[PDB]
């Protein structure tokens, strides 16, 4: 259902590799996902991450049911292979007559990248990237992949409470408020290169659009630095599948000191993000001027909505074209 | 869809005081609440019960999340802060900020009574009234509120049942059925002041319309009275909350005596009245003779959802002109 | 949905025999039913086995809920009595008054057959008959019916599965694949009477349409025969209620190694064939050449709904019209 | 502990023969099963019903986990085989080496009968028999066999329940209470060829000891026998498995007509002899007259139990001499 | 098992009035209860509460499965009926032979005070009463009596947590801690008519011995006072059914603020009371001064309990000789 | 009781590193942990993972509910804080009294190792040490530390089942059987350094007694090594908590590949082995030529047993002296 359209061109992250290499005792999946209310498989196909439609174009079984067979994914009900173009190679019953031109499922890009499984419906307009994560590479840091946590909300709502300032004092009182720097500020705020970039007094967001967030956290430079990677998957109209991968400096302490924490913040905010209605923010929200980032969000969004419809140069520009508001120089 | 939008200008129950003071620790709640298919939200503010929809004008959080501070209700996600008239009267992000004029949520009339806390959803008609309950204030009597009980099937049917002579025989043969009374009477229904009245010998019925009963019972059996309210609050298209208020004479036996004797009836009833289907009842079910008493009411009814659409005047005259059949005064 | 319309001129089993004799401590039931999304009520009626809509003319209760009474079915709400033709014969409330003429509820036609009961919901064609289990009258035979099973699958997909060849291989390696006859045949198909008719080298298959097979195996060991009865009802869009009967010659062993067998085969297909997406079969799949049973089927069932839309005689037509394509006397 | 010793002299019910056949899908077994608190395994070897401790002589891994294999029971963990004298046969790790004197488990007489496996833990007396159930033979009857029906109470008072006529009134009113034959007789007892025997006035129990019931009811409604033959496993020192086989002779009509009122009367009788505490009936229990039929019973126990230190013979004089109170020929 | 035998002779509190109530559809039981490991039957038998043991004379089964007739308690096996004695008075199977003498089962003293059931086992030292609540009585105040609530801890572990004062600022810090006044005070206290005393600064404490405890609290007589008695059941020798009734003057507010309050508290003791181990308190706990309160208590304890092995004049002066320590006048 | 003594001598795991810092969200413990019935608390105190009784000196709490506080353990009832020494540092309510010298909790030897911590109850013989690891520091390895199994058996079977060579063509068919290596060799067992040691053809065992396993491949599938270290732990008289380390050379594959491989493993062993009674192998199992390794193990476990009673250097030398069967070096 076709408001959602503009979202298939972006990347997004359907699983852990670790969740993949879980799901079949072969290691190789196959592992079924969904995505924008689309059923793919996820498998390994040789040194691919291939991602097809869940659906076999024979008598439609679910391949995520099926097995990975040398470089194909092997359907489970008649055995049919499919290799990483999704085409047909071997029909068992048949394997002397010609394969049908049409035994083929839809295939989707499918990269990997910092530790998760990224898959791109639309590649049409060849001008989205995988977003950013900021820590990647360098070696000075320690990266923990927190296990996928799911909530009841969207990935536009999860996206905003992630950005938010003046809910602080309410849901996490006892562990992100700060009383003596108690209301938020009004941020300058960057279109740059597809990503949203803004700074606080010292964090540092890097947003690529639409649903990931990109969050360095500095000790004003003396101590030492932490980065927070988040970034939702729309499953469906009313969920999430939400991926957080943290980065570190000072390495010395415990990994669950730090994903209690997390974890511990997203439990403060799961039941009030599940309870907004309607899911999808509606025209009718009141705003004030600590808002700034939200709308600014939903701005950009709306403009990428219709810069699709317009078509693909419309949307290349509407997500490259920079907007500098602050004086930082690029 | 609007079928039911008549049933909007009664005064409905949506919960007894005690569970609104259970719902949260501070005692004031606030406890949710569904009625008509509407999500709404009750809270003590200072004086008053008040009544909201369940719904944040700033980005949409459920305010029975929320907690009571002051006279107002305090959203879970920012800390919006609503007056008795569903006002905001605190931003907390920007203090020395004027509040939005939008920025307000929608309020109802909400009176408490008898115990329980009613609601109406529509006071355009400004003619309707929290229904009857024989045995308030009578010092004579005490009186016992019971447990919201729970049923799927909608308030018309729940009434049907109640006032129904019929079915003793079957569904309570050994806890109602009087042998040698075994076929029922038809009886003189009467409209007074927007109520349902007629008897039974005996059995007093005093039916405010739509949904509540108050039967008097001068029992055969001991000279003293004893009295039952049942009122059904129409949460959604297939399902009820019930609540029953009894009240009694003979007052030096166990509350549990009756109560549990209740709890039977309904219990026998219970499954049977789920059963039926549509739940809504359509126009080919074939009434008889001793159907007198679902028969006026189902008339009544229909009468109202055709004068709510003539607008305020025809209906207040069809709830409350009278309509005499028996030979009593008023 | 007129689009299932045709199937309700055939006979459907909706229960074994056992299952209405266990449904109520009376034995003679009353039990319901779900058939092509109605439900319905099965009762035993003097000697007969009469079927209802299970709802209730008067205010629409399940009599599902009821008792039998001598010869009718009990309405548990108000007492109403039905009779073998649905008719309403008693109205307690007022025992003397005339019955109405809609105190009726449809009446279906209704057999019991092999231990099984069968409905047919339109006799308006008068062509179709309960299917052919060949092993019933063989006193060589000892038959067993097994318990119903569910699957979350059309009746359409569940045969496709009864009569595939292909899939051995791979869903059942340890259980039916024979390595030396590991490749499917293609195979003469005959109409005759209303139903497919095709054999193996020696598996003998008549399937009475649409969702029945009578399967005769003739194995490679001796002289010792094997009938499997197995037929699907389908009791809504997306669900089949299936039982199976098998009847054997060498009757010296115990029921229960063939029934763990059979669970056995049904428990690897299940999650298969419950898997394929959509529940119908679209337009958009790819068969192969050993497909050839499942194209014939799909291309009669076809010929069935289009002939149902003509009206009575067209249907019977493409029902019953002989088409044999092998060299065998019928 | 050498309190219940002497019971170990009988045949005890330990499963159906459909529970052995149903608990491995070779229906060979194994099947483990308790008595007088051993653990047994029970399994068909050919054509004979063994019993063995439930331990194997290796390493003591349990031989109801293991297979069937031919002749034998194969221990799950290394692989040895017993044969039908409860002997290892095979070592696979050494199959040439000798097999060990030691490399035995006990075997336990275990012969079947009605449909149910009995079991003698001690045949040293060799006087026993398994009980007597009248209606074998008789094709004038239908035989139903219960599947078995455990409760947390000792086979005594099990037995003393099902004997019992005081308790009819109060936890079976509704079931088998008669308001004419409302207060219970005292009827002469014999004991003959082990077994008590009485009868009422038409019901004629016989009685095999120690807790096998076989009642015949003679019916005051027309010519048309019943029988019902309860036995009750003793497994531990608290919980019984019972078995019920019943025979008609008025056989039109359903069996489960009957399963249900049988499995209603017990469900009655369950909560209150569960509730009975000790669950051994001690010294200070009350009798009064009518309780014949309990103090007869305990006391030949008594002399059952007191005949079996003294040793083979004087136990077997205790149990089969004739004592014999009424005036009837045997 | 003997050490805990000095307890039989005070009253235990085995349950709610209205528990009782609700026990039995009649409102008048029976109810089982478990006092110091005896299985108790409660029941109202006129206008007396009556308490015998739960195991009928005749064939133990238990009473409080049988039902109240008149002023007796029916057993639910055989229908023998008890008087407030606990002797037979009906043997419904020989209603014109004798009652056997022994047909009798143990009663003890049972007697309702302050809403709760108290039951003394051991009325031979005649020189113990039910514990004392200082506001019944009291019209000035409103009294609450809150569900049981059970613990996996000993009555005099609870009844040690419930005076102690240490452990506010670790258990309670949210709840009880007082940051101002942190540390606590060693108090006098004084045994007087078998109750300890002792106050602080004002909390004072009336512990009626061994298991009850009456808190009044006032706000310096400023503003208006607050009652807790907490007396705990000693079930057996791991458990405890505990009784909290409170008291207040402000009689304004919901009862269910203070009902969560004391949940509260309660909720954050639990885990650590029932940690304690073992559960009664060995000889190696090493103490400091601010346990005057605990090392008393347990002082005093033993001397009842050596005081009960000399008898019964001995246990009267142990119990109600006074022993003042401060200079309050009595 | 005390015939499991001397296993208290021997250094045991009682959790992996990453379960202690799971267990209580500061990452520092507490954690409860059973050792041979013996309930104790393991936290990261200062740079010292400590061990103590789970069991506070001042009234019995578990300090595993507590908090770690500083580089003390700190109780939860009254906040008792313990140093490295289990000496108490601080007595919060008497800050100005003396720590009375009573006032400490039992410490035991306590130390980090493969990522697992190990616990020795007993160092007054002073001569065992941590099972040896053959992968540790080996970098060319890629080491796994699966999570704690847990298993309804002892240490002792758990260890015989592991270094068995009987069971592979039975309990793992399909996964550890090779058909021509269907007989098991009789090896030479060498006892050094307190391990036993033996090879198999390769497969080289190194067991520190009484519960490791160290098993070296040098795979006939690849020419490189692959290492499992299996370690029970005897939580009580029934159970085990298992834990697994895994090493393997080719360390390009997934983890999740080998650990669902040996997790399969376990799940084919877990119900034989807890099949297995009694518990504790009694002295009537009938070993045979192939139980070497059985036979050896009980036989060295039985002499450290008496070795054990004959004082600290008997025990010293049982352990210790070496025993060379093969020709080996070392
Ligand atoms: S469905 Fe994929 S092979 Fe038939
Ligand atoms: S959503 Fe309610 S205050 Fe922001
Ligand atoms: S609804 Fe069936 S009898 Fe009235
Ligand atoms: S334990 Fe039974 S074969 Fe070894
Ligand atoms: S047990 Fe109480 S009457 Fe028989
Ligand atoms: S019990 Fe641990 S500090 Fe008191
Ligand atoms: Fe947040
Ligand atoms: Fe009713
Ligand atoms: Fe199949
Ligand atoms: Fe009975
Ligand atoms: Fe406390
Ligand atoms: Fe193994």
């Amino acid at each position: 259902n076709d408001e959602r359209e503009y979202l298939r061109h972006f990347w997004h992250p359907v699983c852990t590799v670790t969740e993949l290499e879980k799901a079949h005792p072969s290691s190789l999946g196959p592992l079924a996902v969904k995505l924008l209310n689309e059923q793919l498989v996820v498998a390994k196909l040789g040194d691919e991450y291939v991602a097809m439609r869940d659906r076999c174009a024979h008598r439609s079984a679910k391949l995520s049911l099926g097995t990975v067979s040398g470089n194909r994914l092997q359907c489970p009900y008649h055995g049919w292979q499919y290799d990483t173009h999704g085409a047909c190679q071997l029909v068992p019953a048949c394997p002397n007559s010609p394969i049908p031109n049409k035994a083929k499922v839809d295939r989707f890009d499918c990269e990997e990248r910092y530790g998760l499984i990224w898959i791109r419906l639309d590649s049409s307009f060849d001008c989205t990237e995988i977003p950013y994560f900021s820590a990647a590479n360098d070696p000075r840091l320690r990266i923990v992949i927190q296990e996928p946590y799911w909530w009841d909300a969207t990935a536009e709502r999860r996206w905003e409470n992630f950005t938010d300032f003046s809910h602080f004092a309410f849901i996490h009182p006892g562990t992100l408020f700060d009383p003596n720097n108690a209301e938020p500020p009004i941020v300058p705020m960057d279109r740059f290169n597809g990503q949203f970039r803004f700074v606080y007094d010292s964090f540092s967001y890097t947003c690529s659009m639409p649903f990931a967030i990109n969050l360095e956290v500095s000790k004003y430079s003396s101590s030492s630095l932490h980065v927070l990677f988040n970034v939702s998957c729309p499953v469906d109209s009313h969920t999430t599948k939400n991926f957080l991968i943290f980065a570190r400096e000072q390495s010395d302490d415990s990994d669950y000191l730090h994903i209690a924490f997390n974890d511990l913040v997203f439990a403060e905010d799961k039941p009030v993000i599940e309870s907004q209605w309607p899911k999808d923010a509606p025209a009718d929200e009141v705003s004030v001027v600590a808002d700034k980032v939200s709308i600014q969000y939903r701005k950009w969004l709306r403009e990428l909505k219709e810069a699709h419809k317009e078509g693909s140069q419309a949307f290349r520009s509407a997500l490259l074209d920079p907007v500098i508001e602050s004086d930082r120089s690029y």
